[PDB]
């Protein structure tokens, strides 16, 4: 059985043995960890997620140029974040943040559950009027994006994503099976 609005009791991780930090670590660009908190079943094959992002080391905002969630399969593909030129101001660290948004899963694991698909987050630092703090940024490259998922990966056990895949209940139905 399936309600509008169900959460999802049981969030997966698809591949929580590979190594995410190694791709982030070749690029010079800070670790960051992602982690899907909440999944809602919205109607058809819509879901609201809530994702919470957090960097190694804090950031202050003053850093900060834009900060948005690109390549997504949902309503809307692109989810701004943070954006002078977008006059957009949702989060207060772009080091520990969290976002909610909807996305179309349909790519079914099993009879049960679905994957989410996959997404980036771009970030960019110290453009703009943020360029004025170059003289104290200290954590590498400032303009990146940062993948998620499970299905590309190298023989030695590291990701060539960012971020780990997801998935969950077709429709929230929590007792299926
Ligand atoms: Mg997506
Ligand atoms: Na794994
Ligand atoms: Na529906
Ligand atoms: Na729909
Ligand atoms: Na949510
Ligand atoms: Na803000
Ligand atoms: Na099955
Ligand atoms: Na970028």
């Amino acid at each position: 059985g399936s309600s509008e609005g169900t959460s999802c009791n049981s969030i997966v991780n698809g591949c929580p043995n590979l190594d995410f930090n190694w791709h982030m670590d070749q690029q010079n660009i800070m670790q960051y960890t992602l982690d899907v908190t909440s999944v809602s079943w919205v109607q058809d094959n819509t879901y609201q997620i809530t994702i919470h992002v957090k960097g190694k080391e804090n950031i202050d905002l003053k850093y900060l140029w834009s900060l948005k969630i690109i390549g997504v399969t949902g309503p809307k593909g692109t989810v701004q974040l943070y954006g002078y030129n977008e006059n957009t101001y949702l989060i207060d660290n772009p080091t520990d943040f969290t976002a909610t948004f909807e996305v179309y899963a349909t790519q079914d694991v099993n009879s049960c559950q679905v994957w989410m698909p996959n997404f980036q987050i771009q970030f960019e630092y110290l453009q703009g009027s943020a360029a004025q703090y170059a003289s104290s940024w200290q954590w590498g490259t400032t303009s990146f994006d940062l993948s998620t998922g499970c299905n590309n990966y190298d023989n030695q056990g590291h990701s060539q994503t960012d971020f780990p895949g997801f998935y969950w209940n077709i429709d929230c139905d929590n007792n299926c099976g």
